[PDB]
């Protein structure tokens, strides 16, 4: 069995391999990169998103989400306050005021010491979920906004064809802006580009060892889990990596730089947060291999989780038994 540790694999392909991105997930999988959960790829020298990110700054965040914290350093809920909508350079100018800016410090390491140490007490300004892309239209190669989508790879291998689509998304992030403990949408995979800025850590827990952090998250947030039987798809709640390994929870750990991809396989947990200010883009896709693992999917039915039109199909078709409970939570 390939990589039986289960460590987040780091690759770099050439400009040939990088042609097909099927392929290439294929292959990296056939090495085991998907038994971390996580994995980085870092494009040929030869390719590029875009020629500059100099004339970005009147896209909008339509609302700036303030993320607040409850709970202890290692411990913690967040929720999202709605804030007044804002230009990207207006935010950008907001992630590098002396209230919101990156602190001093030595090293990623010491700077992720800054993070558990500190993060509770301060509510960063996160512009999350905005619908668009910053690939070149002319980048042929691993372009976030032309990747076959979703639906197609369900119809090619299983014959139904569903409505629904599937586009990217950007975040603009800055010191302490966090990304709490989930897996994806019917536990599919993600790819996340960071076109600019400061970095991303992530934190991650192999497919296989994904129920060891549930039951940690029960425990740990036991009126959350009394409330619904899969509140980690609320996306909440953050534990630090003192606390898994408190716990003897496996997980791995990995900053991506800009400029760098990295790919979430299905049905491996992530939590992490950014460095100060910068911008992703992330999609959700499929594979064959993911087709069991949407049919053995949790779902959220309280209320709480509210998701995309195109996940409807997806849960009447792999999971019709769970379908009007769930339908019932959508509405
Ligand atoms: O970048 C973020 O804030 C969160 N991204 C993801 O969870 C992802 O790409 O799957
Ligand atoms: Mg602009
Ligand atoms: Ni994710
Ligand atoms: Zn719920």
């Amino acid at each position: 069995a390939q990589n039986p540790n289960c460590n987040i694999m780091i690759f770099h392909p050439t400009k040939e391999e990088f042609n097909d991105f099927d392929k290439y997930i294929a292959y990296m999988e056939s090495q085991g990169a998907h038994r971390a959960g996580l994995a980085k790829i870092i494009p040929p020298k030869e390719w590029k998103a875009r020629e500059t990110y100099d004339n970005i700054s009147e896209i909008l965040i339509a609302t700036p989400l303030q993320q607040v914290a409850s709970g202890r350093a290692g411990v913690f809920t967040q929720y999202h306050k709605k804030k007044k909508a804002m230009t990207v350079g207006e935010y950008r100018h907001l992630a590098n005021s002396k209230k919101y800016q990156t602190p001093p410090h030595q090293n990623f390491e010491d700077l992720e010491r800054k993070y558990w140490k500190n993060r509770i007490y301060n509510s960063p300004i996160y512009g999350a979920d905005i619908s668009g892309s910053l690939f070149d239209e002319n980048t042929k190669q691993w372009n976030l906004g032309h990747l076959g989508t979703i639906q197609d790879l369900l119809e090619k291998e299983c014959g139904v064809v569903i409505e629904g689509v599937n586009t990217p998304y950007l975040y603009f992030g800055m010191w302490k802006t966090t990304f709490a403990w989930h897996t994806e949408d019917m536990d599919l995979y993600s790819i996340n580009y960071l076109h600019l800025g400061e970095p991303k850590t992530w934190y991650v827990v192999p497919p296989e060892h994904g129920q060891r952090l549930e039951r940690l998250a029960r425990e740990l947030f036991p009126g959350s889990s009394r409330g619904c039987g899969a509140f980690l798809r609320h996306k909440v709640a953050l534990i630090s990596p003192t606390v898994l390994k408190e716990n003897g929870i496996p997980f791995n750990r990995i900053t991506q730089e800009a400029g760098e991809f990295m790919v979430t396989f299905p049905y491996g947990y992530h939590a992490g947060f950014n460095h100060g200010f910068n911008c992703a883009e992330a999609i959700n896709f499929a594979t064959p291999r993911w087709i069991d693992y949407g049919k053995m999917a949790s779902q959220c039915s309280c209320g709480e989780a509210r998701v995309t039109f195109s996940m409807d199909a997806f849960v009447r078709i792999l999971q019709p038994e769970r379908y009007d409970l769930w339908k019932r939570g959508q509405d």
